[PDB]
Parts: structure tokens; C-alpha cells; sequence
């Protein structure tokens, strides 16, 4: 059909070059392919050496040109200049920085059938057929495993396997014997075969009251009875409720379609019994309506007051507010998500165009032009609703024209300039602003000059902004004087520290065949099957195994030994300075590539060796270990130290158990890991050695957020520099802080004196330590990085203390401020900010154009018994604008549902946290496949209604919900070990309807577990507004809660019976193949 011939040219493969991300890596020549297996897009290093590929179903975006940081870094040698029509990049990634691919072709036919190969398969691969998923997932879950395409996997890689997918075998011979090596152990069908038998006999336990009453369940394993057509026409009219199941044609498409096999299509579709099992869990039986997922221009035409408009605040930022980096990838990323309302904060410009970035903090400044094309680009590709504009200046005024003629040359008819009806009494409807860009400013008043009128922003609380000066300086670390960083803020009469933030953007001794020092003459030769043999009892090496290590006899080489007809040979490596060599071989340059060569020529004297084995007895050499040690010595060295996250492994009396004992919170926490043959586990998780585990938990979390950070001994004790010694200021919560949740200590500057420090300090030379005269022992040091930087903070630190505090009131009262222009006032047309003033709210003296901002905190006095009632009538006619405050350093979002339910439309977010806010705000917006905008109900549209009165609700009919869930399949890993889910149901809303009720939880399952039955009970006063929401939480060893997958739905488009629950992710991003099954059932007016 004149794409499959596409398709498979695609497939043939091209040469291009790949401009690598990081700066080092220098542009490369590569060659591509696309695989229509997997449906896969493959570069290699050589003709078939394949470096790790992408998947064609995360591709979120193609876009021709050269737009990437790559070609921006590298445009500047005129060595490697790109061409407006020979490049591309590909955009691919699940969450919300996206990663990018830049490509380079040789000519504009092949880029363009490139890109249209790839938007096809796209296209297709997305809307796909629940068993070709599947089959695609087998393929690919057996190939990654399988270097070749032999199709050949061994018992022990299929074990390996099964463990990485969320499911134990403790049965060992699992299932079934078909074959048992009686080349390739277990084929593609096999695989195929047996999976489907193991999904479907470990959930047989699940009763249904229509699939085991058709004369089934007599005892054949694959079960050959296939249910008839007649029987399903029955029971979609009985449970489902499908009407459309009436007619036999349409329950027929349904069958051929779900099937999409052509060897049954042409005789009486049916099911087998496993097939009809997965159909259960396919996105055809989802519990939401699809339906719903279309936008109805018919619930598009009411007052833009009354919609749900999105929103989002600090789009520039990608991260914490005081170092994260600016990109336009974050403009688009917001845009294309489904955001309606954007922030701009505009500075002065060193060439009289502004830079967007933070005021007074340190954030990557980025211009101006690049992100109007970006909005240009990215403003109507996901919708076709209008955008607003928030700007946030702070230039100057020839900056303000700048900014005004460029907006308008850039933007063309995009931008408003007239009012839709200057007579209409409300806003106009969304339908009648459609391709349109709004923009929101301060607005000049009626009179002339910067005006606003009262001026009087009394806020004036502590922030990065209002400071005397902030910046970023380290300081010593008590335990190995390590100087990281710390957020430093200068107040004016206080100064505040934070906890250390990492946040940012020898071969041959660490090979795992290197076994390091083994003996000394005889006791090497003999040692070396010592390690090896009582070794290999536990599989056997195939055709021998091999081991190599620095040699004994000869000084200065290394011996390599090797199992090969009940002998180990023991041979030398000449190490020539340098180009290693064996006994009359080929020079190597390197030990590693020596023995690796021996592992690609096929040396079967030509001997080819086998897989390497790991080591065990590594930890003991580390200072991280104690023989002999009892619990009270374990806490007291424990506790001896001042920081938690501490940590030390120590043995226990049973034989193969440690224990490791870490600090947290000031206290204690032991955890038991258990070992066995070649095996240790803390629990459900598997690792090869205690080094592996340490490591592994060196840079992973293993008990809260905590990380093994300090490995303790007697030395490191001994040489600590400080731990309350010989009372200091630590101090604690101080919540109404300018750092929000940061803030790790208190100072008051006119108590302290400064003092220069040029001398020899350790390792650093810009020293301005502060010293406390009233207090002795005291010496708070701090380091730099620069001379001009120590002056500027030690100048205004000594202006506090003789400041003699004069100000008129707190924090002033601003003054001359920018000297507003007339160009840029002169482009807003609606969302013009005012004063709030709470009697205009239902008088004739109030205008539908003009808003109110509030900082979520002269806000929370609003969302009240004695206010919400009085609130709710304001958002009616007018908008308001709700952004969090300032003190949130770490991004971190608030719960908008009471804001929602008052009436508040423009709930700005941060979309970079992944956080609760976050997926209710992303799971809200699915009545209308993410456009943006979602109509009140009705109720809520009422003079009767308030939000925190049951009764208030008059005739609105209740709901009750039974709930059943009875299994799950394909839940994520979490780390290593093997999740423990229960999953939870909460229903949200209103005070008085919110609620949460958790299940059981199932131990060492998580491919196909299934709960025991407890019918579940939920009532509902309110459905027209309400959120269901499921979360597979985890039991960990240490009973905690932690996130594995989210669920949310509008309970509005609800179905009923029996149904699937497809699972996401944090980021409100769809998983494979991952869901739940349960039985709902709703009793209106009941
Ligand atoms: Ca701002």
C-alpha cells in the first residue's frame, strides 16, 4: 500500500552523523536503521555492532532543522556548520525534560522520507491491537536478552529474566518440562507458550460468575474449549451493558478487531479461554469511556469565567528556583502538555534586548527572541484555544519598546489588539477566541508615568529577591572536610545556611576477573583452584571457565589460568613497557582488551574461554567492615558522630547474616541481610556480592531519602573536625524562613564581628570567617571561590552591623519603580492585574476584565467556612490568578481541590514537580483529550451552593459504589527487590466526602497477584465533582509507603461490571501493558 515498500527501505539503513549531547564527544558518522519487529530505531557502532537503540513509542516529537543546543554549541567553528535542510532531531523521553537526538542526512530525499517512515510508524504503533503489544513485548523482552538473533537463552538467563519483571520462581522446574534440552533452549513460539500458560495458571483462583459457568474448568491445561459467539452476546447485553451487543454484526467487528488474525477470520470468530482472560485487561474493556475523550463544541460555549483554564508559573525554570538552568524545551514541553497560561520574567538586557531569568539568583539567563519563536512554534499544535501571556518586567523603558515592536512584528495576527465586544456584559466564550494569544501586564493608568495607583505591596517578606545579597559558598564538612556548597542569603539583620545541595545539570585492578593478590609463591598456585572449583559445584563452567590475576612466579606479569580437561594450566603475560603480550601472540596494549580479543576469534592451540566469574571475599580489605563487634559499641560510634547517614556493616552470630547500622533522624535503624552459596538479599532483592550492595547503595536511597554517604572507623572519628565539642546554633523548623524548607540554621549579624582569614587555609585561599566575641569557641568559616567576591560579601556584611536600621516602614514601600511604557501598556486587552477589595464582590461597581493575584497565602484566608461562601461569588464574573509562595525553594505545589471547588479558575502550578498537585490537575483535564479547558457543572453554577455545607446540596442525587478488586498485572519494579503491592482507593472531593481504604498486601508478587475478596462500600453526596483514584503503593521491609503507580478518573464518565484499569506513571505518563482488573457497581438514587 505504498508505505510497507517504506518500510522496508527504511529498513535497509543509511549512514549518518550523530552530533553527541555532551560537549566532549566530537560529531560522528553512525549508521541508522529502523526495525520493524520491535518497531525500534538502531544506530551501530560498526556494520551490526548495535550501541542501545530507542523505542519508536516514546518518540514524542520530530521537528526538521537544527534548533538544539547541540548545533547551537557547535555552530560556532565554521568547522562542522550545520545546513537549514541536511538536519534533524529526535525528541524522546517520559518525563518532563525531554532528551533530544540530533541527526544530520546528506540530502533533503532522504531526510524527508526518514521522517515520514518514522511519523507513520508512530502514528501506527500508538493506536495498536492489544495482542500485537504483546507479541511486540515478547520480541522484545527475548532479543535484548539475546545478543544475536539465534533465539537462544539458557535456564539460568530465563530465571534472570523472569526476577527483572516483577516475578519470583521459587518453583524450581517451574510449570512445565516440554523439552529441557531433550541448540536453542527455549524458541520464540516456546517463550510465547509458556508465558501465556504461566499468566493464566497463576491466576486461575479469581472466580467469575460467567467465564468458569460455560462447562469449562474439566482440567485441560491449554484448555481448547472455545467460548461461543452466542455466549458473549449474552453476557455483554447482561453485565457490561453494551446495547450495542444487541446486534450480532457489531459483537462480530468487536471480534475481529480485537483478534486481528487472518487464519480465523473467515469461520465464526471465538475466543479461547487465555485469550478472553487478556481481553479482560485490555484497554477495550477500560473503565473509562473513551467516548469522553473527543471535545464537544456544545460544552464550549459559556462565559470563559466558568472553565477550568490550566495554568503553570516559572515556565523558564526546569528545577529548585535559586540554580536551576532556563531552556525553551520546558516553553514547549508546558505547551504541548496543555497549559493555557504562561509567566515571563523579563530583565535588563547588556544589548537592549531583555534576559529571561530569575531575578537576583543565579539562573542561566536566555533571550528573548528564541522564546517568542518558541511560543510561535508550539502555540496551537495541541489545541486551538487561546494562550495568555503573563509578563513579569523589570527593564528598562527602551527595553519596553524593544520588547513591544517585537511581539508584534514576531507574533503578526496572533495577537490581540481589539476586543471581541466591547458591549458583552461577561468574557467571550473560548469558541470565539479561537488561534489567539493574549497578553497580561501591569497596565498604565489612567494618568501618565509608571502608576499603579496604591503602591502599597506591604508583603515585603524575606525572599531570594529582597535580600542585601545571596550567593552560593561552601563550607567544611566535620567528618573528612570536604567543601560542598550551601545557599547563603544575607537578610538585614540575619543570615541563613542550608543543607548541602548536590544539585547540578584502574580498569584492569576494578575488572571482576581480577582477583587482586592471592598468595605468595606456592600459595598462589595452589589457591587459584581453591576459588575456582568450590565455585563451579553450584552450575558447572561451560567448557571451562578462566582465571587471571597478577603473576607470582614472574614479578612484574600477570598468570593466566584456565579449567580444560580436569587441568588448570598456569601461563604468563609479558608486560613490555607498553604493549602487553602473551607467550607468542599478538601484542595488546592493555590487559582488558588482551583477554577480551581471546573472546570474538572463535579458539576452538586455540582455547576460547567462558564467562567470568564474580568475586566474594572484596569487602573484607574495605575500611567499611568490623570482625567483631556488639550492638552498644554499634550505636555508640553509631551516634558519636554529629551528621546522620552514617552508616557501618557488622557481623552477626548465625552464620551468612550481617547486619548494617545506619543513623537517621538521630536515631538508630538496623537492617538484616541475609547471604546464601553465591547469593545476598536485605529481602525480596537479589545481589551478587556485599561490595556490589554497598555500591549500589552508595549512590541509591536505601531507607527513606537517606543515601550511605559516611563510612565510619576509629580514624575517622579521631580526626573529626567538630561535633558539638568542649551550645551551638543548629536550631530547627523556623518554618517562616526565606528558604522554605531548606533552611538548616540562624545567625543575627550585629552580634557578629568579621574578620579576613589570608592565610593558609586548607585547600582554599578566599576566607571570611565569622567569630562570635560574646560566645567563645565558636568560628563559623566560610570559603569562596574568588577575591572581589570576599570583598562584596565581607563590605555588606559590615554595613548590617553599623546599618542602624532607619527604613521607613518594613521592607519599604517601593518607590520609582520602571517608568511604565506606553508601547508595551498598550497591547492589554484583558487579565489587566488590580487591587483586591472585598465589597465590589456582587455590587454594580465591579469590571468583568480586571483580576487579583494572591500568593496562596492572603489566599488560604479566604478558602474558609466563614469566606467561601463570599468567594465563590467573585470567580463567577472575574478571574483570579493563584501562584505558590514564595518561600517554596524546592517548587514544591499545593492542593488546588479547595480552590477548584471555590471557583478559582487560573490555579497556576509548577508542572517540573512530579507531585500529587501535579497528576490530579494533569487527570482532571481528561474530559476533553487534554484541551485545556473543562466546564463547570451545574451545581456548582447555583446561589444555594457551598462548598462546605452538605445539606446545601437541595436535590442532587447521591451515589453508592461497590468496589472488588481482584488482581493485578505487569506493576513496575522499584529499585531491585521485588515489589509487595496493595493498592489503595481514595475517593477525593469536597471535606466531607474525601476518604481512603487500603487493601492487604501480597508478598513477593507483582507480575499477576490477586487479592482475597473484600467488597468495598463508598457513598458520594456530590458525583458531578469528585476523583477516584488508585495507588499501588509497596510494603517495604521497613513499612513504609512507597509510589509505584497512579490511576485518577472523573467519576462522572464511569462505566459499570467488570473492568480494567490502566496504569501511569508520577509524570501522568501511560505504561505498558501495566493495569488492574475490578468489579464496580454504581446504584443511583440508592
Ligand atoms: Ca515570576
Amino acid at each position: 500500500a505504498e508505505v510497507l515498500h517504506l518500510c522496508r527501505s527504511l529498513e535497509v539503513g543509511t549512514v549518518m552523523t550523530l552530533f553527541y549531547s555532551k560537549k566532549s564527544q566530537r560529531p560522528e558518522r553512525k549508521t541508522f536503521q529502523v526495525k520493524l519487529e520491535t518497531r525500534q530505531i538502531t544506530w551501530s557502532r560498526g556494520a551490526d555492532k548495535i550501541e542501545g537503540s530507542i523505542d519508536i513509542r516514546e518518540i514524542k516529537e520530530i521537528r526538521p532543522g537544527k534548533t538544539s543546543r547541540d548545533f547551537d554549541r557547535y555552530q560556532e567553528d565554521p568547522a562542522f556548520r550545520p545546513d537549514q535542510s541536511h538536519c534533524f532531531v529526535i525528541l524522546y523521553g517520559m518525563e518532563f525534560r525531554l532528551k533530544t537526538l540530533s541527526l544530520q542526512a546528506t540530502s533533503e530525499d532522504e531526510v524527508n522520507m526518514w521522517i515520514k517512515g518514522l511519523t507513520w510508524l508512530m502514528e501506527d504503533t500508538l493506536q495498536a491491537a492489544t495482542p500485537l503489544q504483546i507479541e511486540r513485548w515478547l520480541r522484545k523482552q527475548f532479543y535484548s536478552v539475546d545478543r544475536n538473533r539465534e533465539d537462544r537463552i539458557s535456564a539460568k538467563d530465563l530465571k534472570n529474566m523472569l526476577s527483572q519483571v516483577n516475578y519470583r520462581v521459587p518453583n524450581m522446574r517451574f510449570l512445565r518440562e516440554r523439552l529441557t534440552d531433550l541448540s536453542g533452549d527455549i524458541t520464540y513460539g516456546q517463550f510465547a507458550q509458556l508465558y501465556r500458560s504461566l499468566m493464566y495458571s497463576a491466576q486461575k483462583t479469581m472466580d467469575l460468575p460467567f467465564l468458569e459457568t460455560n462447562t469449562l474448568r474439566t482440567g485441560e491445561r491449554p484448555e481448547l474449549c472455545q467460548v461461543s459467539l452466542s455466549e458473549f452476546q449474552q453476557f455483554l447485553l447482561e453485565y457490561q451493558g453494551e446495547l450495542w451487543a444487541v446486534d450480532r454484526l457489531q459483537v462480530q467487528e468487536f471480534m475481529l478487531s480485537f483478534l486481528r488474525d487472518p487464519l480465523r477470520e473467515i469461520e465464526e470468530p471465538y475466543f479461547f479461554l487465555d485469550e478472553l482472560v487478556t481481553f479482560l485487561f485490555s484497554k477495550e474493556n477500560s473503565v473509562w469511556n473513551s467516548q469522553l475523550d473527543a471535545v464537544c463544541p456544545e460544552t464550549m460555549n459559556n462565559p470563559l469565567s466558568h472553565y477550568w483554564i490550566s495554568s503553570s508559573a516559572n515556565t523558564y525554570l526546569t528545577g529548585d528556583q535559586f540554580s536551576s538552568e532556563s531552556s525553551l524545551e520546558a516553553y514547549a514541553r508546558c505547551l504541548r502538555m496543555g497549559c493555557r497560561c504562561i509567566e515571563l520574567d523579563c530583565w535588563d538586557g547588556p544589548d537592549g534586548m531583555p534576559v529571561i531569568y530569575h531575578g537576583h539568583t543565579l539562573t542561566t539567563k536566555i533571550k528573548f527572541s528564541d522564546v517568542l519563536h518558541t511560543i510561535k512554534e508550539h502555540a496551537f499544535v495541541a489545541s486551538e484555544y487561546p494562550v495568555i501571556l503573563s509578563i513579569e518586567d523589570h527593564c528598562s523603558i527602551a527595553q519596553q519598546r524593544n520588547m513591544a515592536q517585537h511581539f508584534r512584528k514576531v507574533l503578526g495576527d496572533t495577537l490581540l489588539t481589539k476586543p471581541v465586544d466591547i458591549a458583552a456584559d461577561g468574557l467571550p466564550s473560548p469558541n470565539q477566541l479561537k488561534r489567539k494569544i493574549l497578553i497580561k501586564h501591569k497596565k498604565l493608568a489612567e494618568g501618565s508615568a509608571y502608576e499603579e495607583v496604591p503602591t502599597s505591596v506591604m508583603y515585603s517578606e524575606n525572599d531570594i529577591s529582597n535580600s542585601i545579597k545571596n550567593g552560593i559558598l561552601y563550607l567544611e564538612d566535620p567528618v573528612n572536610h570536604e567543601w560542598y556548597p550551601h545557599y547563603f542569603v544575607l537578610t538585614s539583620s540575619k543570615i541563613y545556611y542550608s543543607e548541602e545541595t548536590s544539585s547540578d545539570q584502574e580498569l584492569h585492578s576494578s575488572e571482576k576477573w581480577f582477583h587482586g593478590k592471592l598468595g605468595a609463591g606456592r600459595d598462589g598456585r595452589h589457591i587459584a583452584e581453591r576459588l575456582l572449583t568450590e565455585y563451579c559445584i553450584e552450575t558447572g563452567a561451560p567448557d571451562g571457565s578462566f582465571l587471571v590475576r597478577e603473576s607470582e612466579t614472574f614479578v612484574g606479569d600477570y598468570t593466566l589460568s584456565f579449567w580444560r580437561n580436569g587441568k588448570v594450566q598456569h601461563c604468563r603475560i609479558h608486560s613490555r613497557q607498553p604493549k602487553f603480550f602473551l607467550t607468542d601472540n599478538l601484542v595488546f596494549d592493555s590487559l582488558y582488551d588482551l583477554i577480551t580479543h581471546y573472546q570474538q576469534v572463535p579458539l576452538r592451540f586455540e582455547m576460547r574461554l567462558s564467562e567470568p566469574v564474580p568475586q566474594t571475599n572484596a569487602h573484607e580489605s574495605k575500611e567499611w567492615y568490623h570482625a567483631s563487634l556488639t550492638r552498644a559499641q554499634a550505636e555508640h560510634m553509631l551516634m558519636r558522630v554529629p551528621r546522620d547517614g552514617a552508616f557501618l556493616v557488622r557481623k552477626r552470630n548465625e552464620p551468612n547474616s550481617y547486619a548494617i547500622s545506619f543513623r537517621a533522624e538521630g536515631k538508630i535503624k538496623h537492617c538484616r541481610v541475609q547471604q546464601e552459596g553465591q547469593t545476598v538479599m536485605l529481602g525480596n532483592s537479589e545481589f551478587d556480592s556485599l561490595v556490589d550492595l554497598i555500591s549500589y547503595y552508595e549512590k541509591h536511597p536505601l531507607y527513606r531519602k537517606m543515601k550511605l554517604r559516611y563510612p565510619i572507623n576509629e580514624e575517622a572519628l579521631e580526626k573529626i573536625g567538630t561535633a558539638e565539642p568542649d551550645e551551638p546554633e543548629r536550631e530547627h523548623l523556623d518554618e517562616n524562613s526565606p528558604l522554605g524548607d531548606l533552611l538548616r540554621g540562624v545567625l543575627d549579624v550585629p552580634a557578629c564581628q568579621i574578620a579576613i582569614r589570608p592565610e593558609g587555609k586548607n585547600n582554599r585561599l578566599f576566607v571570611f570567617s565569622i567569630s562570635m566575641p560574646s560566645v567563645a569557641q565558636w568560628s563559623l568559616d566560610v570559603a569562596a571561590d574568588s577575591q572581589e567576591e570576599l570583598q562584596d560579601w565581607v563590605k555588606k556584611i559590615r554595613e548590617v552591623a553599623q546599618t542602624a536600621d532607619a527604613r521607613l516602614t518594613e521592607g519599604k514601600m517601593m518607590e520609582r519603580r520602571k517608568k511604565i511604557a506606553l508601547e508595551l501598556s498598550e497591547l492589554v486587552v484583558y487579565c489587566r492585574p488590580v487591587p483586591f477589595d472585598e465589597e465590589k464582590i456582587g455590587t454594580e461597581r465591579a469590571c468583568y476584565r480586571d483580576m487579583s493575584s494572591f500568593p496562596e497565602t492572603k489566599a488560604e484566608k479566604y478558602v474558609n467556612k466563614a469566606k467561601g461562601k463570599k468567594f465563590l461569588q467573585y470567580n463567577r464574573l472575574q478571574l483570579s490568578r493563584i501562584y505558590p509562595k514564595g518561600q517554596r525553594l524546592d517548587s514544591s505545589n499545593y492542593d488546588p481541590l479547595p480552590m477548584w471547588i471555590c471557583g478559582s479558575q487560573l490555579v497556576a502550578l509548577n508542572f517540573q514537580t512530579p507531585d500529587k498537585p501535579m497528576q490530579m490537575n494533569q487527570a482532571l483535564f481528561m474530559a476533553g483529550g487534554h484541551c485545556g479547558y473543562v466546564l463547570q457543572p451545574s451545581t456548582m453554577r447555583d446561589e444555594a451552593f457551598d462548598p462546605f455545607d452538605k445539606s446545601s446540596l437541595r436535590g442532587l442525587e447521591p451515589c453508592v459504589i461497590c468496589i472488588e478488586v481482584l488482581g493485578a498485572r505487569h506493576l513496575p519494579k522499584n529499585g531491585r527487590g521485588i515489589v509487595c503491592p496493595f493498592v489503595e482507593i481514595e475517593v477525593a472531593g469536597a471535606e466531607y466526602d474525601s476518604t481512603k481504604q487500603k487493601t492487604e498486601f501480597v508478598v513477593d508478587n507483582g507480575l499477576n497477584p490477586v487479592w482475597p475478596a473484600k467488597p468495598f462500600h463508598f457513598q458520594i453526596s456530590n458525583p458531578e465533582f469528585a476523583f477516584l483514584r488508585f495507588v499501588v503503593y509497596e510494603e517495604d521491609m521497613f513499612s513504609d509507603q512507597n509510589f509505584l503507580a497512579q490511576a485518577t478518573f472523573p467519576v462522572k464518565g464511569l462505566k459499570t461490571g467488570y473492568r480494567a484499569v490502566p496504569l501511569k506513571n508520577n509524570y501522568s505518563e501511560d505504561l505498558e501493558l501495566a493495569s488492574l482488573l475490578i468489579k464496580i457497581d454504581i446504584f443511583p438514587a440508592k
